[PDB]
């Protein structure tokens, strides 16, 4: 996250930290995600596509920091890693950038909701807030495009949903953005998602409720003018989500 603020897992208690075991047993951070039910985290396929073996992965819930433990956190193995059949990668844009991890502990349990661990609602079918609606994003992604390291502490910031029509302008993304995506940006382009934030939540208040409207997917650079964040539009994927859960 570029700009915004530090936070703690209590302000995004559905946020999932996803890591990978190297051969040799070093663990690096992969991507964010969101708990949508006690056994299921939703993320971006582009996160796992290079190393698609589920045994490689580790999921934490109730975690506020990248490389320190947080009192209350729960650690999970991936019992299932479901990548979207119709995924593709062009120059910039991921298509069908959506994945499902079914989490289970060594002692064979799903998430136990707590003050630091909660689910987030999916939206109703093809129902998203109006353009200019303010939503939140969360992750351990870079603070600056140039940064070598990820932050130790979770971040969140605020972006404004951009009209489909405005995102498709040639000097934004042209046709790279389809109806199964969303754009969001700062009016001043000064805060944004970045490398390390992929798979994480774009949360909007909808029928006055905290609702998972988006999954961080891509963008050109981070916090670049006429270069919004692009999000997987969860409200065009409920059949897929229901069908695979
Ligand atoms: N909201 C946005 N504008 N962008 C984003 O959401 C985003 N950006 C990048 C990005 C582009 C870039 C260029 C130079 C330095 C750092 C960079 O990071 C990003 N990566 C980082 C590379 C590893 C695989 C995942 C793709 N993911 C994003 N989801």
């Amino acid at each position: 996250i570029i700009g915004g603020e530090f936070t703690t897992i209590e302000n995004q208690p559905w946020f999932a930290a996803i890591y990978r075991r190297h051969r040799g047993g070093s663990v690096t951070y992969v991507c964010g995600g969101s708990l949508i039910s006690p056994c299921w985290v939703i993320s971006a396929t582009h996160c796992f596509i290079d190393y698609p073996k589920k045994e490689d992965y580790i999921v934490y819930l109730g975690r506020s920091r990248l490389n320190s433990n947080t009192q209350g956190e729960m650690k999970f193995e991936v019992e299932n890693l479901i990548l979207h059949k119709d995924y593709s990668a062009d120059t910039l844009a991921y298509h069908n950038d959506i994945a499902l991890l079914k989490i289970r502990s060594k002692e064979g349990r799903c998430a136990q909701p707590s003050r630091t661990i909660q689910t987030i609602a999916l939206p109703s079918m093809y129902n998203d807030p109006q353009f200019g609606t303010s939503c939140e994003i969360t992750g351990f992604g870079k603070e600056q495009s140039t940064d070598y390291l990820y932050p130790e502490q979770l971040k969140m910031t605020v972006v404004k949903l951009i009209s489909h029509r405005e995102c498709q302008q040639p000097h934004y993304y042209g046709s790279e953005v389809t109806t199964k995506m969303l754009c969001a940006a700062d009016p001043q382009w000064k805060t944004d998602s970045c490398q390390g934030d992929s798979g994480g939540p774009l949360v909007c208040s909808l029928q006055g409720r905290m609702t998972l409207t988006g999954i961080v997917s891509w963008g050109r650079g981070c916090a670049l003018k006429d270069k919004p964040g692009v999000y997987t539009r969860v409200s065009h994927f409920l059949p897929w989500i229901r069908s695979h859960t």
